[PDB]
């Protein structure tokens, strides 16, 4: 049962911004994902704090960023504490309508697309380098969860039937067909190296077979 939704019109003339504009400083799609899963991280851990039984579905806190040549896709994987349902449909929506506008003002005013992350929509910067962008997550409070846009107004969610997370968020980054550098070891690791540097959780970096 797959269930389609329209974005609001802000959150579509953003994405359409991102996939048309001439940009060519696209790596920092990778910084604001770790990034988010950073601050994804932190909330987990903070809440543990008075609940260590939130743990129960997994103690470790970590960044995967797993390249994939065949199907020409980077996952980055965190156990963070994942997303419900009600945030991957209406809250992270509401919160992203102000960041939006804040966004388009600055741009206008002379700020270039590299500053996303101070507005709060980051995640969109991914349609920097993915034609599609697959979100599997699991919070807590609520069942496992994918997301899926191919942007052009509509994004979809499901009940995953995939590999059980234990507890966190998967962006699967479907690239465009002349961004298969994002799959190379030595131009993640730089990228990681210039703009992830101090992320304060190990970040591991899969090897192709
Ligand atoms: N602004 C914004 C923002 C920040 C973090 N995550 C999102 N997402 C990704 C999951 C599903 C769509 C919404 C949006």
């Amino acid at each position: 049962e797959v269930e389609t939704f329209a974005f609001q019109a802000e959150i579509a003339q953003l994405m359409s911004l991102i996939i048309n504009t001439f940009y060519s400083n696209k790596e920092i799609f990778l910084r604001e994902l770790i990034s988010n899963s950073s601050d994804a991280l932190d909330k987990i851990r903070y809440e543990s704090l008075t609940d260590p039984s939130k743990l129960d579905s997994g103690k470790e806190l970590h960044i995967n960023l797993i390249p994939n040549k065949q199907d020409r896709t980077l996952t980055i994987v965190d156990t963070g504490i994942g997303m419900t349902k009600a945030d991957l449909i209406n809250n992270l929506g509401t919160i992203a309508k102000s960041g939006t506008k804040a966004f388009m003002e600055a741009l206008q005013a002379g700020a270039d697309i590299s500053m996303i992350g101070q507005f709060g929509v980051g995640f969109y910067s991914a349609y920097l380098v993915a034609e599609k962008v697959t979100v599997i997550t699991k919070h807590n409070d609520d069942e496992q969860y994918a997301w899926e846009s191919s942007a052009g107004g509509s994004f979809t969610v499901r009940t995953d039937t995939g590999e059980p997370m234990g507890r966190g968020t998967k962006v699967i980054l479907h690239l465009k067909e002349d961004q298969t550098e994002y799959l190379e070891e030595r131009r993640i690791k730089e990228i990681v190296k210039k703009h992830s540097q101090f992320i304060g959780y190990p970040i591991t970096l899969f090897v192709e077979k």
